[PDB]
């Protein structure tokens, strides 16, 4: 597996997915799937695309990445028409938090209830507030504690100083 | 009803192979924009399986007449406008095997065989019946394979023989 597994998609075009083996991504081997509305469509797409692997849950990529070629139903021509889209990552087997690095002089929070089951989107916003309050930057981030597909409750986050001993601490990214 | 049309690939060498689209009837090109004609009943067979990751694919099977399919492409596809090609396509067979329902038209008529001790090809089987009605003076109309036994193997073939109504000749010579 010199990959990990996921599928992008774009509404009006064929959904992609991770290649697990080289790295690249592909069309829909059926040549027939469209972008799907709901997270159980999304997680059934995954097995469906990755029959080999137990897919058990799915959440979306922290950042949009470029796909060029995407084939049309019905369309003979892929024309390389480059898109910035959102994966979702294909999660498999029993959940383990994402490994984060921690840049120096940056700190590791997290923060979770038992009681509250919301989405990547609410988690992100939670984290990134979270490094705002203490004027600091989000530098990455990621879920905790599965409770539901694509549905988590607490998040792990690194935030990181505007500067270290005077010089400017900078990362680019998402946009 | 919500009917399907039969799953089927053709191929022609230089060339990105051609699935039938089985919701709209029209064919379509490799989903993957890489693969090529193959060269084995096997990797036919494996090709189906591929192009309908959702139907139980056991067996393929030559279609008894080759079709016209416009706009072939080349790896990639970023070029796919091009002279039409005359194709034989091969039935991705799925499921449990049954034999063809053949129409018998009038005055034809409706033969099959089958020999348990052998395991040949379609192009065999095809032969056997052509030449099964040229022995009583008529014409294969049309037929399909009998009793399954390997990939694009079978122990019969069924067909319909019809009347020749063909013009003849002979030599007028000093």
């Amino acid at each position: 597996l010199l990959a990990e597994p996921q599928i992008a998609m774009f509404c009006g075009r064929l959904n992609m997915h991770m290649n697990v083996q080289n790295g690249k991504w592909d069309s829909d081997p059926s040549g027939t799937k469209t972008c799907i509305d709901t997270k159980e469509g999304i997680l059934q797409y995954c097995q469906e695309v990755y029959p080999e692997l137990q897919i058990t849950n799915v959440v979306e990529a922290n950042q949009p990445v470029t796909i060029q070629n995407w084939c049309k139903r019905g369309r003979k021509q892929c024309k390389t028409h480059p898109h910035f889209v959102i994966p979702y990552r294909c999660l498999v087997g029993e959940f383990v938090s994402d490994a984060l690095l921690v840049p120096d002089k940056c700190k590791f929070l997290h923060q979770e209830r038992m009681d509250v089951c919301e989405t990547h989107l609410h988690w992100h916003t939670v984290a990134k507030e979270t490094c705002s309050e203490k004027s600091t930057n989000l530098h990455d981030y990621g879920m905790l504690l599965p409770c539901g597909i694509d549905k988590f409750r607490g998040v792990e986050f690194v935030c990181c100083p505007l500067a270290i001993e005077g010089r400017k601490l900078a990362a680019a990214l998402e946009h």
